[PDB]
């Protein structure tokens, strides 16, 4: 909701409360999943061509008791945009791989989980410096590209580590070294095609015998297709990763091949059914695991939009993984999940 | 404060800062108690009859040093309301027993503590699905009823528990199995009369030898009366509970009888003195405790309203509990407390 | 940003996102330092002479992974102001010493660090009761004074302590006993001169073998000068402390002498270069340390203001401390730092 617009500065204060419940035999996910998000998007006109902006978004869990608080920053960045030349921002933001993989990240509740957060340049993460160019300097409508750098996020400070430390250090599964990435998308009428590549130095803490998927760099190669016209939405993405896809708690996949596809239809009266399939196939994983499915599920659901501020949904995760030694070892969910949600937003 | 109202959506952003200090011989409550609350209530018009809404409220303590953060979510829910039929909402909300007991929870600082938060269906808690009918299809002015369900909130995940786990699990004093409850209130002119009932399954983690008050289910039965007119506020509530009332850290009371009464007057010049009495009498407690007072105090206080946005208050808790073995074991406060508060709100 | 002004009540919702990166050989400070702040300031007109107000300010780090949250309350207080008589507020707030020392806390990133937070009455802290008078009861334009009390903030409750506990207790380095302080400042045309004194009881937890600088009270004496006109900003402050200045993790300085001076110029086109010198010198530190430099650096930087809502800066801390056993023992940084920041604010 635009709560301020005066003297060249605008502030949008936005958010949502999602009253959400999961039903599953996996009791680690089963039960109340209520959460809220809150954010702001501000923009200031410096000149006719130059605009400044800032964006921040925060999630606060609404399913805990009052003696605990589970909350986190999703994004937090500041930037400058110059008409027909480009934009630059720095902060906690999305990796440029998500420019393409976000196209299938449209399910009512599930989806978008062949990758995670703080997972190299694949989704949300710290220390992204991002250049974006829309419509190729204004010369080619629908052609967008982006170039991105991510600074190292290493070992925790003040804990006796003698190398690889950064001020904002963390556990090895969420670390990264210096990284570079780029994306390109082209949309013409209903159709969209896109590609993205990222390459990040892996840290010394990540490359130990404690974790599968050792290697000098974490790399991803992604291609995507889209159709978004005439009340239909179709999308698919394929990603091949090296030492980049997490395998539960075990570390990373030496190689993974990830695939997501989605089909949706929007009825005039507000109902939007959705069908999706997601898989992540791990190769040469190590420790005698050889090849294993990391993720495999069909998703069927629907959202009903009352209007722009209110919706409700059902989502059914049909989990095709089987309970075996590998999934137990990695802590990967193999159970079905049904989610029921009622969402107010502003 | 309403900060947005446009095209049928409204957003109220509200909060307060309470500069607050306790004086007590009990050093665990003595000192700075400063805090703030923030919240939003949003509503969106779907049709002339149907409205969607959401509410979120958060408390952040203002009395800690900067190397820590003590904050929590009070409520977080989304809902639908249909004109002359009813409403439904889901999330963290108040239990329906509070429809009646809230009537005496009107003291400047203290009060409202014959029960607590995350305490079956008695006050705030997770996973409430709440159905409400106001004015009986608009055919009986002032008559309201509600029926409520609470889903299980069990053992924490990822801690080696082999049963009773939920995604949002917690310590046993704040757990609950599935519950159902209901409330009826009638208000004619200044007068009010009300009743409520709740029945919750108790979890296995709650029914161990480590806690007093073992039982299959927690039940509560409440009656209340109110008078609110001519600058006079009077209210009283009586509640009988079974395996539902906490006895400090010891567990729960096999049976408890709770009573609260308040008298308040509003002077034209802004002063509102308040007198209250609360007691909770436990019976058949176990471990040789037998019958014991869980709570017993007289509260005398006053609030001065400068206007609807600024006020100051003093509240004096004259604590009639005596220091004995039982209160020592349970960690129940037996000392008096004086609170002094200065409050800005919007 | 003023988001509400209606019927005598006013609310300013303000904040900023600082996309920020440090470059340093010290890996404990090196890396992404992105953060955001959010706050509100509210005021209500009670009469033509009396105004009520509240303020709250919060910082949320934007440089961490989503599995943790590093945030805190900077300030949270409520108060009343009566025209030509004075103001009183209570809560988490700034010590009156900062009335004078704030005059040199104007550097683009560094500065303000011969003292810290929760550091007796020197900067932000809990339980301050503060009286202020502007223009000496309206009789002397530009003459301001302040008198302040801070309540004890002691040992944590529930941790087995038998004396010195408060409800909001914390670690010894952030404790304080009861304190009193005052400041006076006179400002006329470009110029300013001012003084402040504070005296706090130190707690028993602070006077143990674990900490250097044992003593009965923490005392500070500060003088300061300022010129602020004709696009020029000059300021200097000198403070003499006893058992009040922290020496990294080691405890406090029996005696310290602190000095800060700054010179800035504002070019019409938006650039504001800055030069500063800071030092803190400890004497009779004990434990064989004798006299030692606690802090010593020159700061050269510049901020470029695109407008009132957008800015960017570079700040270069040239650290004149040498690495020795003392700085290593204390965890005090001796390496240079370059900070680069891009800031959106509203
Ligand atoms: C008592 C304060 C007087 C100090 C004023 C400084 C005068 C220098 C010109
Ligand atoms: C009472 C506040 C004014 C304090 C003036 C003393 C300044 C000390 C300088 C060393
Ligand atoms: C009131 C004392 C002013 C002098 C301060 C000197 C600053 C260095
Ligand atoms: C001109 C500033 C002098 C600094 C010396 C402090 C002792
Ligand atoms: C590091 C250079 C700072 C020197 C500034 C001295 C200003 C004196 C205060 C005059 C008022
Ligand atoms: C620019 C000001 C430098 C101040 C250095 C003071 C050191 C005093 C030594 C005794
Ligand atoms: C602009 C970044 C260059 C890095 C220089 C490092 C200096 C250490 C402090
Ligand atoms: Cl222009
Ligand atoms: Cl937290
Ligand atoms: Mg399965
Ligand atoms: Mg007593
Ligand atoms: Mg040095």
């Amino acid at each position: 909701a635009e709560v301020y617009n005066k003297d060249g500065n605008k502030l949008d204060l936005y958010g949502k409360v999602d009253g959400l419940h999961y039903f599953s035999d996996n009791k680690d996910v089963d039960g109340d999943q209520t959460y809220m998000r809150l954010g702001f998007k501000g923009e200031t006109q410096v000149t006719d061509q130059l605009t400044g902006y800032g964006q921040w978004e925060y999630q606060i869990q609404g399913n805990s008791a009052e003696n605990e608080n589970n909350s986190w920053t999703r994004v937090a960045f500041a930037g400058l945009k110059f008409q027909d030349v480009g934009s630059f921002d720095y902060g906690r933001n999305y990796g440029v791989v998500y420019d393409v993989t976000s196209w299938t990240d449209v399910l009512p509740e599930f989806g978008g989980d062949t990758y995670g957060s703080d997972n190299f340049m694949q989704q949300r993460g710290n220390g992204f410096a991002t250049y974006r160019n829309t419509d190729f300097f204004g010369l080619v409508d629908g052609l967008n590209f982006a170039v991105q750098y991510q600074g190292k996020n290493g070992n925790p400070s003040g804990e006796g580590f003698t190398s690889g430390v950064t001020n904002n250090g963390r556990d090895a599964l969420r670390q990264n070294g210096d990284g570079v990435g780029g994306s390109i998308t082209y949309d013409y009428e209903g159709f969209g095609i896109g590609g993205a590549i990222s390459s990040s130095k892996r840290t010394d803490a990540q490359n130990t015998a404690a974790y599968i998927g050792n290697g000098d760099r974490a790399e991803t190669y992604t291609g995507g297709l889209k159709y978004d016209a005439n009340n239909i939405y179709l999308a698919a993405q394929y990603t091949q990763t090296y030492n980049a896809t997490r395998v539960g708690s075990l570390g990373w996949a030496n190689k993974a091949q990830n695939f997501e596809a989605v089909a949706q239809y929007q009825f005039d009266f507000g109902l939007r059914p959705s069908l999706a399939y997601l898989q992540s196939k791990g190769k040469n994983l190590g420790r005698g695991y050889d090849d294993e499915d990391i993720l495999k599920y069909v998703d069927v659901g629907a959202t009903y939009y009352f209007n722009k501020n209110m919706s409700t949904y059902v989502d059914y995760k049909i989990n095709l993984l089987d309970d075996n030694q590998f999934t137990r070892d990695a802590g990967i969910n193999t159970d079905n999940i049904v989610a029921l949600g009622l969402v107010y937003q502003f």
